[PDB]
């Protein structure tokens, strides 16, 4: 809508306070006009059709716990936003831009998040698995992340392309986290997951096996679940990352590691210049090295580390 810029307050799933960008025209909307063309944010009022309305409030304050995922979503997509403009110099997820929308309060007692090929859209979770889902900025930037992922390398969501498309969002939605400074770490879904539960998480990044996903090639999934394991394998890139990183010593292969600026440098330069719709792990070990070779010349301990990281996991 067109309407006057401001900023209102509200309180997010966590019950913590902070400041978000709206537009007032009558109403007071979840709309930032700040980033791009636009960040919206939309009730979709316990339905499953989308988007739903643009999010409309009377006061500008949003303290309601109906309000809080709202919140969330509107305020971390700012922030990812800002990663990939601020640390990447990209424009949104195509690159031009485009306005970034969110539902939440989708359907009822869903246990979910997705981009839709069009938008993000939030479940509230049944309250005993999961909390409302836009809680969780690794969560908001994993699936902001699918976005960028469908309008550069495009990676069929299937088998191994399938896994880098995941491993790609936990990445970016993991070093999204660390550049909010959000109490961050190596695990997925910690925010959000079993509040019930303390110290647990979806996934782990630092170790994928905790949570019974494979951390080498050699114990990869190859069923037909989940679309041939497009969560489950994505497990053995994801320790790949975390090793570039972090270093460490995995099945007795040691890594030194490089940091997590030089690791989100090496994985979006693999995704936005060299990786396909169809790449495989060892197309991705390959894009890996040619992109650190691209940054920090092919003698450098970047490229040595990204070639340990993988021989580690088990990736030729
Ligand atoms: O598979 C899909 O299409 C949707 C799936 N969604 C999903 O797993 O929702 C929960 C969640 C997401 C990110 C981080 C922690 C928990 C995905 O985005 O991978
Ligand atoms: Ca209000
Ligand atoms: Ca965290
Ligand atoms: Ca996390
Ligand atoms: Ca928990
Ligand atoms: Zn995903």
């Amino acid at each position: 809508i067109t309407g006057t810029s401001t900023v209102g307050v509200g309180r997010g799933v966590l019950g913590d306070q902070k400041n978000i960008n709206t537009t007032y025209s009558t109403y007071y909307y979840l709309q930032d006009n700040t980033r791009g063309n636009g960040i919206f944010t939309y009730d979709a009022k316990y339905r499953t059709t989308l988007p739903g309305s643009l999010w409309a409030d009377a006061d500008n304050q949003f303290f309601a716990s109906y309000d809080a995922p709202a919140v969330d979503a509107h305020y971390y997509a700012g922030v990812t936003y800002d990663y990939y403009k601020n640390v990447h110099n990209r424009l949104s997820y195509d690159g031009n831009n485009a306005a970034i929308r969110s539902s939440v309060h989708y359907s009822q007692g869903y246990n979910n998040a997705f981009w839709n090929g069009s938008q993000m859209v939030y479940g509230d979770g049944d309250g005993q698995t999961f909390i409302p889902l836009s809680g969780g900025i690794d969560v908001v930037a994993h699936e902001l992340t699918h976005a960028v992922t469908d309008y550069t390398a495009g990676l069929i969501y299937q088998n191994e392309s399938g896994a880098i498309n995941e491993a790609i969002s936990d990445i970016f939605g993991t070093l999204v986290e660390f550049y909010a400074n959000k109490n961050p770490d190596w695990e997925i879904g910690e925010d959000v997951y079993t509040p019930g539960i303390s110290g647990d998480s979806l996934r782990s990044m630092s170790d994928p096996a905790k949570y019974g996903d494979p951390d080498h090639y050699s114990k990869r999934y190859t069923g037909t679940q989940d679309n041939g394991g497009v969560h489950i394998n994505s497990g053995i890139i994801n320790k790949a990352a975390y090793l570039i990183s972090q270093g460490g010593t995995h099945y007795g292969v040691s890594v030194v590691g490089i940091g997590r600026d030089k690791l989100g440098k090496i994985f979006y330069r693999a995704l936005t210049q060299y990786l396909t719709p169809t790449s495989n792990f060892s197309q991705l070990r390959a894009a890996a090295v040619q992109s650190a070779t691209d940054l920090y010349g092919s003698t450098s301990q970047e490229v040595a580390s990204v070639k340990q990281a993988f021989d580690a996991v088990g990736v030729k």
